[PDB]
């Protein structure tokens, strides 16, 4: 288009749609339970989400048909947060696989390490650049899509949900993700008891008790004031906890 | 009342509103996902389709309350029937805890085992008899409530749906049983792909093929009729079974 604007942030992911569809047809393969899922109409109400639209407008309402055949009960006392380190949370969910993350619903699965925008009035997706957060805009279609996704996951929990945090970094607890942004403020307190945070060691630290950190202090602070409990465990050897949570024998 | 009349089936369990009352709040205690119900209102419901109405009268509307406040979505691929072998059924599901029967939901849970009925235009329940389906009336408090929560049970089911059936008797499938008369028929064609049948043997089979049965023919008839595909499987020991689903590590 003669009137598209250079963006500060990389292009959509090339083959952004292809990539979509067949992520769309594996989930269904590997999920019997979502087989009545049609994955045209999936990418379609994807699509319609961002594509001819400025994509610094996008609202939480372009994603609701999106959010409506993605609809997926998972068991609400069995889901798993994580802040900067999706990595672990993932092998996790792997071989505890009766516990959820995000990228394990269709939804997260679809989107999960992938970037994507339009430009108003034309058809076309952008494969040259996309709004930042910063520099350009706030409401782009990435950052709404998973904080429109990531409040709605946070609000089916119930009972106690877990949370993993990067105990490697000055900010353990970081107030400007989409945990400590979206997800913590969204916990309904009528359904959840309790968040229990497991705070993974790592880095180059001399292991120590990092739940007495001041921004887990901050975190306990923050969801006590929301009626909700809190719980902190150190996971000191990760590698370890993921090998007794494979063979519990 | 002055105007009760007798009926030839077992009077309401004793202590049953107490009975449902501790089985909703024990069956939401073990479940937390289920912890928004209110067991109160499932009691009021549950009694409300029922008590002050005709015990030969009761439709799926009466129960309709009670199953809106027991919606409970389980997987749907992950289910499993039975027929006369529910002690076995329900060990099974003790162990492989991923697999859920009608007995593992809420509403199943609340009525396993039990007897209930009332009377027309009066608020007590009638301890002294109910109706039997055959003698009396078929159209009776239990009867109805089964029909349908089997029913929906069965509409919710997915890929592929197994069925334990009892090898042990001459009629190791019957058409005369919930599974034969209500399941099989409203597994909807669309969602389910097979119904695998487990034959579980009794006595010593001889360790015979129970999948050639007459009776398992008919139930390959019937479902392929419906254009779902069918699968049988003999167990023949099952105890040892049920050890292989414990330790699998042999
Ligand atoms: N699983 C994800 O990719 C994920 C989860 C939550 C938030 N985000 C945001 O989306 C961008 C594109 O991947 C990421 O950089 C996050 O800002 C991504
Ligand atoms: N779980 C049960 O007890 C069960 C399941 C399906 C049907 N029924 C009927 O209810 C009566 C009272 O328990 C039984 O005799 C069955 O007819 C019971
Ligand atoms: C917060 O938790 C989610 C994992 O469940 C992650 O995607 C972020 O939104
Ligand atoms: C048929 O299957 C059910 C077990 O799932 C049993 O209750 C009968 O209705």
């Amino acid at each position: 288009s003669r009137w598209r604007q250079q963006w500060s942030g990389p292009g959509t992911t090339k083959r952004f749609p292809e990539t979509v569809l067949a992520r769309c047809v594996k989930y269904t393969e590997i999920h019997p339970e979502m087989r009545h899922v049609d994955c045209q109409s999936v990418w379609d109400a994807f699509k319609g989400a961002f594509i001819s639209k400025h994509p610094c407008d996008i609202t939480e309402e372009d994603y609701q048909p999106l959010m409506k055949l993605g609809t997926q009960t998972v068991p609400c006392n069995k889901i798993l947060l994580w802040s900067r380190i999706k990595d672990l949370a993932h092998q996790f969910t792997q071989v505890q696989r009766d516990m959820f993350t995000l990228e394990d619903t269709l939804l997260g699965y679809l989107a999960d390490d992938l970037t994507w925008c339009g430009e108003f009035a034309t058809s076309k997706i952008n494969y040259q650049s996309c709004p930042d957060w910063r520099k350009d805009c706030s409401n782009n279609p990435v950052s709404v899509f998973w904080k429109t996704v990531s409040r709605r996951f946070a609000e089916a929990a119930c009972d106690v949900v877990h949370v993993m945090l990067d105990g490697s970094r000055s900010k353990i607890f970081d107030k400007d993700s989409t945990f400590g942004s979206v997800e913590v403020h969204n916990l309904q307190p009528e359904k959840v008891q309790t968040l229990e945070a497991w705070v993974i060691h790592g880095g180059r630290e001399d292991s120590r008790d990092l739940c007495q950190d001041p921004t887990i202090k901050e975190l306990e602070s923050i969801i006590s004031k929301r009626n909700i409990q809190f719980s902190c465990k150190n996971i000191y050897r990760p590698d370890k906890f993921l090998q007794c949570v494979k063979n519990p024998e």
